[PDB]
């Protein structure tokens, strides 16, 4: 047999490269997943991730409350945090014993998989009572924020998209929904009559994950890297695996 | 009047039979419900049921966590079960005090109502972090598992469909979504332009139920039988009520 | 060892001890107790008996 | 075939009678069990039973403490009951908040199976510090109390032996061991050189049971009767099953 790495007959090399490219392009076919992550960062270094994975389109919607830090199996000042919420929903509406809940997110990173079309991304970033733009009457239900999404890159390749916004001010009190549509370069509408009911089934079949990790290092080590997810850490370092035409 | 049970003029008998047949065929018209149940069986004999009932299409999606036994009003090792989850999401990622959580399901039975078209059934059976096939990139968001669904039968009649799979191995750690479409023998697409918005309303109008029953006997006695649901118990006995052309 | 002494006991942690009393009454006599479970996970799933090589296997009694 | 209950050829009747007689006489062979029960009766109506079942010889030994009522899963004044014990072990030795612990037994019934030889019964009925007769120096380690054992009778047959003594006085503070030897009408000593090591194995193989029942009715219904044990209730009624030559 030909020696490894010296000829057009290294079939192990050609298969390796096809194996990786096949996974890049399957993700981005209409058969593949489109995935969204919302990361809520808390002042204690912990990070709530909510991930949803689904065909055709994917999104996450969460209330002001659902985004607040919740420590499973530990004390969470739950009574006072009820009081806290009443004072966020309306100025001076509650009877808390704190000025600022450390359970409130300090920042949010929204990441999409490279199977999204960035021009289809929409965000409903509401106030604490779930109203996108001050009053329901003049609220457009979303904003098309795709222009703000940076490319997460590894080796020259787009491994995903990131929109990051801090919430460092006392009035940065939010509810949050975010939506993206899987890339479709074809003129076959995945939600036209022929395939619309499969899209209704993708709503049911969308798989969800969430968990609070103790630290960004633990997210990087045990959430992002094991699963080949894209990430952009606080120091602006890109995580992901470049697959297209590589070994 | 003619004597009961001796003539074509037993109108009480004919109405009884029509009453039952009408309910069989209404279920299976496009006006009727399609229903899915997921049963999570725990090692303590208890059973979580999640039921969803809705028009046109129905499904259930649950995370690895949401499927774990939760005993309302009683102790659940919640801190340690947080630790447990971190070790299921990533090998050696947590600090639990147990090798195996008894809160993990030992088996799953998926049942559909007889109004489903078995060929439309799709399952997203993910890993513990909500990825259908090892990595998102090469994951088809579902598998069409209808061929594995056994008919639940009573009196010669299909009272529903059952897919049952055990989770008896230590690595049988799953998230789960399952979807089915209501029977439509017509060429009227329920999700074509004329009726698509009614299908979007069925997404909102889908009614959900869940509860943990203490034992399969209690499920059979107090969940399945009172409501005329189909079931298949551990001893392979079929429960349901045959309605089509019977009194 | 008694039926009870063989059941899982987690030192320093919660063991549903009241309910596990109820559980035992229902194992000692059918429907004799008022437990909130069908099967105690504290019950052994298997037993291995091992002897040292200094035993005469013909003298073993259970 | 001959009609039932009319001839010497009712072989079902003869087998029934042999089946019962075989169990009577097997119990009483050197192959059979000898069994002892100690019942501690508490002022709240509850009853601790300690049962030991073993070949050749059987006994039970319990400290003053081990005989006190212990309510599994419920509060037991355990700190104060430590204080209580110090005051029973030595006059004015503790700092309790009660004059009389209701955890102290009010009565004791010792029952043996009909496989015992009543002349071999021995009791070590000690003081609260486990000394049979006031001081160790002049203590005979036991008393042969068999003469006080009443026959429990059902249908003319001895179904066991009972010794019952109340502890209704404040100074009736006891530790308790009791021993009996299985009937041996032969001149084969079960503890002579030929069989002595089997007797040492019966020490290991002796099976033990204990549990606190809530009431004598519950003992009669769910401990005694299901297992065909002998009993003598407070109203002097004999429980047991007569087996010898009966159907
Ligand atoms: N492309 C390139 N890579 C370099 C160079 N020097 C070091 N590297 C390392 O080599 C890695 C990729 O090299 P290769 O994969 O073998 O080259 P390639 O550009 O992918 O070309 P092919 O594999 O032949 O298709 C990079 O990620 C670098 O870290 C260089 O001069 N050019
Ligand atoms: N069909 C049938 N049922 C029997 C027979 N023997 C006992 N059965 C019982 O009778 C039940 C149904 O009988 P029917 O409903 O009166 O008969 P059918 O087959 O439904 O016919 P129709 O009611 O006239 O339409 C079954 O579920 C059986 O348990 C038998 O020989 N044939
Ligand atoms: N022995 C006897 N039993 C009676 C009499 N009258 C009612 N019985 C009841 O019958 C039961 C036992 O009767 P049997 O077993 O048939 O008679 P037996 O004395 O055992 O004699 P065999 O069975 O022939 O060996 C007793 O427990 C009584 O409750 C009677 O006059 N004599
Ligand atoms: N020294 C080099 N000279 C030329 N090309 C290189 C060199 N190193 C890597 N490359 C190639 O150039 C392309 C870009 O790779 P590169 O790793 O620099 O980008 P990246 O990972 O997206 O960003 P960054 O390295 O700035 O974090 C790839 O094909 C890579 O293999
Ligand atoms: N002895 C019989 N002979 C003929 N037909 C019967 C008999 N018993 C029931 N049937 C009829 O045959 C059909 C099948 O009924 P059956 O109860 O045997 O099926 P099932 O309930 O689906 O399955 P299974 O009894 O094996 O659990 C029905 O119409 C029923 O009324
Ligand atoms: N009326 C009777 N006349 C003669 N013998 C009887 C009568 N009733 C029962 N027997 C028999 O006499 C023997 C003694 O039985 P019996 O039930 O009276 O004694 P027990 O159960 O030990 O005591 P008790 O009935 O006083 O509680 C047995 O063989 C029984 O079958
Ligand atoms: N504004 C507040 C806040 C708290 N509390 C009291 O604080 C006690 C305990 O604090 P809690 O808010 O309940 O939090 P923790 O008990 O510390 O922890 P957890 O979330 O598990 O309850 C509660 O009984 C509540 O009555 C109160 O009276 N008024
Ligand atoms: N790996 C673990 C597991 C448990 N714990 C401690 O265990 C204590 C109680 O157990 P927990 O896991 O909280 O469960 P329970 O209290 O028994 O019941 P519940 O789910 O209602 O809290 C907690 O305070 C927690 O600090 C711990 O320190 N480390
Ligand atoms: N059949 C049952 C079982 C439990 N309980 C109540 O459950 C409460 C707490 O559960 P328990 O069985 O005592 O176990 P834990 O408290 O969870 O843990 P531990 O074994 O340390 O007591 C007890 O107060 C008891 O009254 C009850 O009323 N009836
Ligand atoms: N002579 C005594 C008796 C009791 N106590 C106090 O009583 C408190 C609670 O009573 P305890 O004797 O411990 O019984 P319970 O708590 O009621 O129930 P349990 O047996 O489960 O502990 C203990 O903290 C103990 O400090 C005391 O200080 N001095
Ligand atoms: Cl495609
Ligand atoms: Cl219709
Ligand atoms: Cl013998
Ligand atoms: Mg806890
Ligand atoms: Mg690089
Ligand atoms: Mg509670
Ligand atoms: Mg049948
Ligand atoms: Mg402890
Ligand atoms: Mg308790
Ligand atoms: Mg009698």
């Amino acid at each position: 047999a030909d020696v490894a790495g010296t000829s057009n007959r290294d079939f192990r090399g050609r298969e390796q490269r096809l194996f990786n490219s096949e996974q890049y392009n399957y993700n981005s076919s209409l058969n593949g997943e489109v995935s969204v992550w919302v990361y809520a960062y808390y002042s204690d270094g912990s990070v709530l991730v909510i991930n949803k994975n689904s065909q055709y389109k994917v999104g996450i919607s969460e209330t002001f409350k659902a985004l607040k830090e919740y420590r499973k199996g530990q004390h969470n000042d739950s009574y006072d945090e009820y009081e806290v919420n009443q004072s966020i929903y309306y100025p001076n509406g509650g009877d808390a014993r704190k000025f600022h809940s450390n359970a409130k997110p300090r920042a949010i990173q929204i990441i999409f998989s490279p199977s999204v079309n960035v021009r289809t991304i929409k965000m409903a970033k509401g106030n604490a009572v779930s109203v996108p733009d001050e009053y329901l009457q003049r609220s457009h239900p979303w904003e098309a924020t795709g222009i703000k999404y940076r490319k997460i890159k590894r080796d020259g390749e787009i491994v995903g998209y990131s929109h990051y916004f801090e919430l460092p001010h006392e009035y940065n009190s939010i509810s949050l929904a975010v939506s993206g549509v899987h890339k479709n370069p074809s003129s076959y509408n995945v939600g036209s009559a022929h395939n619309v009911m499969d899209v209704f089934q993708s709503c049911d079949l969308a798989l969800r994950f969430c968990n609070r990790y103790w630290a960004e290092l633990e997210l990087v080590n045990h959430y992002i890297s094991p699963n080949a997810y894209p990430y952009l850490d606080i120091n602006n370092h890109s995580y992901g695996v470049a697959l297209s035409n590589r070994q």
